[PDB]
C-alpha cells in the first residue's frame, strides 16, 4: 500500500490499521521507514526476537516511546527512571525489587474480593438501565481493584484515573489540555505516594506500598525516585490497559454474538476467552527499542542507534502462528499472543495475572448474570499512537 507513519496518532483515528500490518508481514515484514526513521517490526517470531535480546536491542540507549522525541532529550531524562526504560542490570535488581506481590499466589488471594467488586459494579450498571461502558464497568473494576491493591482509599481512585487519564492521554484533547499536563500530574502523584509510604513505614498495612518500602533484596532498597517512579507505572498500567481489553472485548463479543451466546451458556469457556480477548485487542498497541550495535533480523542490516518499533496488534494476527487470524474465537487453544510483550523478554508484563484475573472475573459476572447489553452509539476511540483505546461506549441493558 502506501508508506503510512505508524508513529502518527492519527493512523489509528479509524481503528488499528490491520491491512497495512498485513502487507507488511508479508512482503515487508522487517521494513525501514524513512521519515530519523525507525524499523517497523511485524511477524510475530521477529517480536519475539528483539525482545527477548536487550544487549542488541536495548530499552535504556533511547526509551521505549515510537515517536521521535529526539530533540528534546530532557523528556527521555525525564523518563528514564522508569523501569520500562532501564536495561539490566539496573533492571534486574528493580524487578527483584518489586516482584513479590505480583506473583500468581499473591495474586490468586485477590479473586474473591474482585469478584466481589465486580459483582457489585454490574449490578450498579444493569440497575442505571443505560450507561456509558466504559466509566461504569470497564473502568471502574481495574480503578477499585488497583486502589485497594496499592493501599489508596476508595474515596481517592478518581484521583489515580484522572492523573493516569493525563499521563498517557498527551494526544487526545480530551484526557490532556496542555503539554506539561503529565508532568503536572507526576509532580502531584509523587507527593501523594510519598505520603502514603511515609504513613506505611510508620504503620504497615497488607498493601503494596508497605511491600514496597519493606521491600530489600540484595542489600538493596528503593530509593525515593525508584518507589515514586513504580507507583506511578502501577497506577497508569492498572487504569490504562485492563479497561481497554474489557471495552474491546465487550465489543467483539456482541460484534460476535455467537461467541457471547458460547461464553453464557458456559461460562468455563472464560480463561480461553480472555486470552482471545488479549490477542484480539492488544492494548498496548507497540513499543520501541534502539539497536546498541549493528545486527541483522530479519536478513535486514539494523545499524547501531537505529529505532526500531514492535507492533504486538500486528504479531497477533500473524498467520503462521494463528490459523484463521482475523476469526474471534473464544475457543482458541493454543493462544501464544504477545498482548503482554514477547515470550522471554526481561519487561514481560510484571501484572500479566492481576491482568487476566481482573478480565476473566469481570466477564465471567457480566455472563453469569445475563442482562442484555446493547450498544446504543458508536465507541469513541481514544487518539493514541501507542494505546488501542476506548473513551466511552454507551450501552443499555436488559
Ligand atoms: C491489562 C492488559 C495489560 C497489557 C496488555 C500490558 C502490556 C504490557 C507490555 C506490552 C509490557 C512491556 C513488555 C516488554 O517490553 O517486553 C508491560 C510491562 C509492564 N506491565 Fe503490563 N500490561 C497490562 C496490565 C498491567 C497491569 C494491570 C499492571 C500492574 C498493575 C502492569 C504492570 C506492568 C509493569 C510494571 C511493566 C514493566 C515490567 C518491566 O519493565 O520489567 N501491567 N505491560
Ligand atoms: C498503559 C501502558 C502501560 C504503562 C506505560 C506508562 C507508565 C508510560 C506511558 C506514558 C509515560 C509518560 C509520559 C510523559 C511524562 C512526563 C514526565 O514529566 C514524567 C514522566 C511521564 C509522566 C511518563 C510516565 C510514564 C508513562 C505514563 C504499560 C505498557 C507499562
Amino acid at each position: 500500500p502506501t508508506d503510512i507513519d505508524l508513529t502518527d496518532p492519527d493512523v489509528y483515528n479509524r481503528g488499528v490499521p490491520h491491512e497495512q500490518f498485513a502487507w507488511l508481514r508479508r512482503n515487508e515484514p522487517v521494513y525501514w521507514h524513512p521519515e530519523e526513521g525507525y524499523w517497523a517490526v511485524t511477524r510475530h517470531a521477529d517480536v519475539v526476537a528483539v525482545s527477548r535480546d536487550p544487549e542488541i536491542f536495548s530499552s535504556q540507549q533511547g526509551g521505549t516511546m515510537i515517536q521521535d522525541a529526539d530533540a528534546a532529550p530532557e523528556e527521555l531524562e525525564k523518563q528514564r527512571m522508569m523501569m520500562l526504560n532501564m536495561d539490566p542490570p539496573q533492571h534486574t535488581r528493580l524487578r527483584k525489587l518489586v516482584s513479590k506481590g505480583f506473583t500468581p499466589r499473591m495474586i490468586a488471594k485477590l479473586e474473591d474480593k474482585i469478584r466481589e467488586r465486580a459483582k457489585q459494579i454490574v449490578d450498579e450498571a444493569i440497575e442505571k438501565g443505560e450507561c456509558d461502558f466504559v466509566a461504569d464497568i470497564a473502568a471502574e473494576l481495574p480503578l477499585q481493584v488497583i486502589a485497594e491493591l496499592i493501599g489508596v482509599p476508595q474515596e481517592d481512585r478518581q484521583r489515580l484515573f484522572d492523573w493516569s487519564n493525563r499521563m498517557i492521554g498527551y494526544d487526545d484533547p480530551e484526557y490532556h489540555s496542555s503539554e506539561a499536563d503529565g508532568e503536572q500530574a507526576a509532580a502531584e502523584m509523587f507527593a501523594y505516594a510519598q505520603e502514603l509510604a511515609a504513613e506505611r513505614r510508620k504503620n504497615p498495612r497488607d498493601d503494596i506500598v508497605t511491600a514496597l518500602v519493606q521491600a530489600e533484596v540484595d542489600g538493596q532498597k528503593l530509593s525515593d525516585l525508584e518507589f515514586n517512579m513504580f507507583f506511578l507505572l502501577l497506577v497508569v498500567a492498572g487504569n490504562e490497559t485492563t479497561r481497554n481489553a474489557i471495552s474491546h472485548g465487550m465489543l467483539a463479543l456482541l460484534e460476535h454474538p455467537d461467541q457471547w451466546e458460547r461464553l453464557r451458556a458456559d461460562p468455563s469457556l472464560a480463561p480461553t476467552a480472555v486470552d482471545e480477548i488479549l490477542r484480539w485487542a492488544s492494548p498496548v498497541m507497540s513499543f520501541r527499542r534502539t539497536a546498541t550495535r549493528d545486527t541483522e533480523l530479519g536478513g535486514q542490516q539494523i545499524k547501531a542507534g537505529d529505532k526500531v518499533v514492535m507492533f504486538y496488534a500486528s504479531a497477533n494476527r500473524d498467520e503462521e502462528v494463528f490459523d484463521d487470524p482475523y476469526t474471534f474465537d473464544i475457543t482458541r487453544s493454543p493462544n501464544p499472543h504477545l498482548a503482554f510483550g514477547g515470550g522471554g523478554g526481561p519487561h514481560y508484563c510484571l501484572g500479566a495475572n492481576l491482568a487476566r484475573l481482573e478480565i476473566r472475573v469481570m466477564f465471567e459476572e457480566l455472563a453469569e448474570r445475563m442482562p442484555d447489553i446493547e450498544l446504543t452509539g458508536p465507541p469513541e476511540r481514544l487518539r493514541s499512537n501507542f494505546i488501542n483505546g476506548i473513551k466511552h461506549m454507551p450501552v443499555r441493558f436488559t
